[PDB]
């Protein structure tokens, strides 16, 4: 069994990205469980056809404790076989993201969930502010191949940068390594040029551009994925050659971060960011 | 003195609103400072014309323990003569932001930060997810009152509930209370009904609805508020009848969170989001 995880900033398009290529690998023909741990997406929606699922924080809140909890009703199974959890965002004002998902995976743990035929588990994983908590699944050495989805601008390439400073603090214990950055595309120019140049000086690769399609959205408003909405489209093929990619992939390395300079450097060489005037810094009109 | 916090998400111009609006009570001759407590936004790169200010956790750790620290280091004055500092965000993999918000904030009550002679404190913190860290300021005390800059956007308005459930986790204990809700507008039709009418759900107000401009990006490509680089802009103005309501303000409430359904329902009522067709849900293209 691998034990990946899928790491990335909220607004881009990651938790649709995973399950489309959790449907895939279904679809191939491998099991694969979906641990959602983002508390600000609905990580299993398109495998399961739902609203919301109920999370083990939830149920074991209603059961009073997770000691009480049974897994029919937290393990539910979707298309091709996908088997969905959440685990549940902190209680607000309360709790912490690495606390919730300690109590997941030790209470998936206990009642046998990774014991099965198992091929893959993806951990759906909130990675913009990388403290402690969103670190965990590194911590504990269950997240132990990470993809990174990320997209051409600012703010996703820094989430990408947090997100290999976590890697390599842990570098010294368990095995967790990073396998590569997943482009979301937003239809911007050079866009796959910027996020192989970050894969490169971060020491790794970029090892699917994921494109923008409308289909895409067509199947999210029927809750699904491309692959099960239509199986012929071009955009599923995409998906299949990024599961393909995902499956065959040795290159499993401990990045090296970047400096604020060099990222804006990156920016600056693509077309993405201006170069600053100086001489007009606190000038008034 | 007045112990405020900015709470909201990020990506919506929460810190360029709470600079500006900092800069317009400066210019009312209020005294204030601001804490900057957000890993992804820079809190007070338009009052100083900073790249970057330096962190209390970068520094403290370059100099070992915060102990080692000076205030002159950490504590730097800008436009107006507002003083800025910035907690740092975690250590990426380890630290927990609001442990290191909460060392930052003791570190300036033991050096005297707080002058008996400041009008306004003003926390800038990252309001999305609201764990117990970055709920920290009002769990201790920090703040009493809170404003929420959000906009018309599913994941900015969640984020504004999410702020109301941990304000309210804290109120049988405590003094934090919700001030009002600050709309940014993203130049989205019937926004600011939009705003309306959660604040008023919520039990609280729509404080100020705050214009796109402009202007606002050509102070920003140079490091500046609006109030300092054009004063007589009428963004200027806006910013400004911001800061009058903020000082005048006399609704402080313990809010009361919606749910999710009757928040997608606010959004469809206004045109935010579409009505969901039920018949086609799960149906394949073959179907
Ligand atoms: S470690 Fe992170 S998720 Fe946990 S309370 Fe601190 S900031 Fe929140």
């Amino acid at each position: 069994m691998r034990q990946c995880a899928i790491y990335g900033k909220g607004g881009i398009g990651k938790s649709t990205t995973t399950q489309n290529l959790v449907a895939a690998l279904a679809e191939m023909g491998k099991k694969v469980m979906i641990v959602g741990c983002d508390p600000k997406a609905d990580s299993t929606r398109l495998i399961l056809h739902s609203k919301a699922q109920n999370t083990i924080m939830e149920m074991a809140a209603e059961a009073g404790t997770v000691e009480d909890l049974e897994l029919e009703d937290v393990l539910k199974a979707g298309y091709g076989g996908v088997k969905c959890v959440e685990s549940g965002g902190p209680e607000p004002g309360v709790g912490c993201a690495g606390r919730g998902v300690i109590t997941a995976i030790n209470f998936l743990e206990e009642e046998g969930a990774y014991e099965d035929d198992l091929d893959f588990v993806f951990y759906d994983v909130l990675g913009d502010v990388v403290c402690g908590g969103f670190a965990m699944p590194i911590r504990e050495n269950k997240a132990q191949e990470i993809y990174i989805v990320c997209s051409g601008e600012m703010m996703a390439m820094y989430a990408a940068n947090n997100i290999s400073k976590g890697i390599v603090k842990y570098a010294n214990s368990g095995s967790v390594r990073l396998g590569g950055l997943i482009c979301n595309s937003r239809n911007t120019d050079r866009e796959d040029e910027l996020i192989i140049a970050l894969a490169n000086k971060l020491g790794t690769q970029m090892i699917h551009f994921v494109p923008r399609d409308n289909v895409v959205q067509r199947a999210e408003i029927r809750r699904m994925t491309v692959i099960e909405y239509d199986p012929k489209a071009k955009q599923a093929d995409e998906y299949r050659a990024l599961a393909r990619k995902v499956v065959d992939n040795k290159l499993l390395v401990i990045p090296n971060p970047i400096t604020m300079d060099e990222l804006e450097e990156l920016l600056m060489e693509f077309g993405i960011m201006e170069v600053e005037d100086e001489s007009i810094v606190g000038k008034t009109a």
